[PDB]
């Protein structure tokens, strides 16, 4: 029986390593991740995988591994999936624990922008969370952490995550994690998966898929928000994306907007990671 092996990049940049039958669908590699990891609530997380074009793609736990990397090698990455918009009701600490890492990394890669005071806040509870009560002997005037907090470090912004660290004494690591989430969640890009577009008259926006619904990024002085109910039905056709909304209240006929992808692999990955976001989102 033929094994191939896996490469899982873990949220905190270790590797892990195991084996699957060459023909498993993707649930097999996930399930042995998530034990690696003690993690419960799985329903939350994904496994990517960096396609032929070089883009992420979730790993469909339903098919198999081997028809989805295709030609590449079976290296992947574990990330959350579905942003839940409370983490507060997650049950287990050890999932909102790795969604506290996921977010660290949307903040450094600058998928998720954040103020100035709010990269020190959070950063403040990571380090509460990691290292515990704030201790003179290792901060001196001229400290630098070994965490990253943000897309571009300054002095100023170290100093200020040691402000408020001092202010969390006595705060264990689950406290500051759930500190963590209660302010990151509130920021306006948390758990958005942004997908460039052109609208049907070719101008350039953003499609963000979030837990609420839809978000058309056009020019900052407008933004069109489709709330998951007002959304009737989704669909791809070659390059192109198209969204069904319900008429208003005494209206005939439902509106049709449709947009441009890149391509039609560009088209589709929009397509599934709608459904997927309309389907868990409706039950949660
Ligand atoms: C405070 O809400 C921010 C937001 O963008 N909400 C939303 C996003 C997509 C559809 C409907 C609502």
């Amino acid at each position: 029986p033929k094994s191939m092996q896996c490469k899982v990049i873990l949220l905190d940049g270790s590797e892990y390593t195991c084996d699957v039958e060459k023909r498993s669908r993707g649930q097999v590699l996930f399930d042995k991740v998530c034990e690696h990891l003690n993690l419960l609530e799985k329903d939350y997380f994904g496994l990517t995988y960096r396609d032929a074009e070089n883009q992420k793609n979730w790993l469909d736990p339903a098919k198999e591994i081997k028809k989805q990397v295709r030609s590449g090698a079976w290296h992947f990455s574990f990330n959350v999936k579905f942003y839940p918009p409370d983490p507060a009701q997650l049950s287990e600490d050890i999932t909102r624990y790795y969604l506290c890492l996921q977010l660290r990394d949307d903040i450094v890669s600058g998928r998720l922008p954040c103020s100035f005071v709010t990269l020190a806040l959070l950063g403040s509870y990571t380090v509460q969370s990691e290292l515990g009560d704030y201790d003179p002997d290792e901060c001196g005037s001229d400290y630098i952490s070994e965490f990253r907090f943000a897309p571009n470090h300054t002095k100023e912004l170290e100093d200020k995550v040691i402000e408020l660290h001092k202010s969390h004494r006595g705060m264990t690591p689950a406290e500051a994690e759930m500190h963590f989430l209660e302010n990151a969640k509130k920021l306006s890009m948390y758990g958005v998966d942004l997908h460039h577009a052109k609208d049907s008259e070719g101008v350039e926006i953003m499609l963000g898929v979030c837990a609420s619904g839809l978000l058309i990024y056009r020019d900052r002085l407008r933004i069109n928000r489709f709330a998951w109910p007002k959304v009737l039905k989704i669909s791809y056709k070659r390059n192109n994306f198209y969204i069904k909304i319900r008429p208003g209240e005494f209206e005939q006929f439902e509106s049709t907007i449709g947009f441009k992808l890149p391509n039609h692999r560009a088209a589709k990955r929009l397509w599934k990671v709608c459904v997927e976001h309309h389907t868990f989102f409706r039950l949660l």
